[PDB]
């Protein structure tokens, strides 16, 4: 179905017409807590919101607000926290959000600057003897390492709770060639990312929510999250037939609003996984053929 719709769409060029569709039968819940004016800098877009109902609540005293949502996926069995790039007065937020949601890893699809601004705050150390504190969440961040490849980086994070002392290992997995509302050079090179991110063990059960950004946390964010959803379901019930990924990304809507911007993100999604299920089915041996395309040394 998912093969045969997109070739179909594809016969008739009408990708606009199909995700316009899904736009208009979006969801639409409310985001009171998110509109209060005192939250007013703590959201980069203004029209870019989280719901209430879904909204992940900071486990704080003065103001409980992120721009942040679970994702929760109840058939998957899996969630993901999407939020927006964080902004100079909410990385302590951020990790603060990270640390009480006990996620392992962190999944950054953006570049700090895109088309000369600053889409997302400098939020982790670049550099291993000049650690970040957080003032405002007692928290301390520490860059331990990084695997630099071409195309994405995966660093190692020591993330500390100043007030307890305790220390945990984050990982971040950052994708540096994905253009704002665009998509990536290819099915490959993403598909490669994504099961680089599996494999570290970070979207495991035993984890808190991995959490996934972009600038705006839904567009590129959405994305990954609805191939990632979709190969999952597929792989649970070993039949990829019975994935509609339309449905899958209507569900995600429901917790987060916008996710996937273009039409050619939607296209993009389904390609990805299409070309995915090619593994989860046991062609394991595309995984090395990602690996190859993506260029990544
Ligand atoms: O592919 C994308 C596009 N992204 C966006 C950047 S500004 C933006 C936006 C800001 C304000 C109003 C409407 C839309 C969105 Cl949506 S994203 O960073 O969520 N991933």
């Amino acid at each position: 179905e998912m093969e045969k719709e997109f070739e179909q769409i594809d016969k008739s060029g009408s990708w606009a017409a199909i995700y316009q569709d899904i736009r208009h039968e979006a969801s639409d819940f409310p985001c009171r807590v998110a509109k209060l004016p005192k939250n007013k800098n703590r959201n980069r877009y203004r029209d870019v919101s989280p719901f209430d109902h879904s909204r992940i609540k900071l486990h704080q005293e003065d103001n409980d607000y992120i721009n942040a949502s679970l994702i929760k996926m109840e058939e998957a069995q899996r969630s993901y926290i999407l939020t927006q790039g964080p902004l100079p007065n909410t990385c302590g937020h951020f990790w603060e959000m990270v640390w009480e949601q006990k996620s392992r890893g962190v999944v950054m699809l953006n570049r700090v600057m895109e088309k000369g601004s600053l889409k997302c705050a400098q939020y982790w150390p670049q550099k291993e003897e000049k650690e970040m504190i957080f003032e405002d969440t007692n928290l301390k961040l520490t860059l331990i390492s990084e695997d630099i490849k071409s195309y994405y980086t995966v660093r190692q994070l020591e993330l500390e709770n100043l007030t307890t002392q305790e220390t945990r290992e984050i990982l971040h997995f950052h994708y540096t060639t994905w253009p704002d509302f665009g998509v990536p050079e290819s099915p490959a090179s993403f598909l490669n990312f994504l099961f680089k991110v599996r494999e570290s063990g970070s979207l495991s059960p035993e984890h808190g929510p991995v959490v996934v950004h972009c600038s705006a946390g839904i567009g590129r964010s959405g994305t990954f999250c609805l191939a990632d959803t979709c190969l999952l379901l597929m792989d649970k019930r070993k039949d990829p037939s019975s994935v509609d990924i339309k449905k899958v990304l209507l569900d995600m809507r429901k917790f987060r609003m916008g996710l996937i911007q273009t039409a050619d993100q939607l296209r993009f999604s389904y390609l990805a996984v299409i070309e995915g299920a090619k593994f989860i089915m046991g062609d394991s041996s595309v995984q090395d053929q990602w690996k190859e395309l993506s260029h990544e040394d």
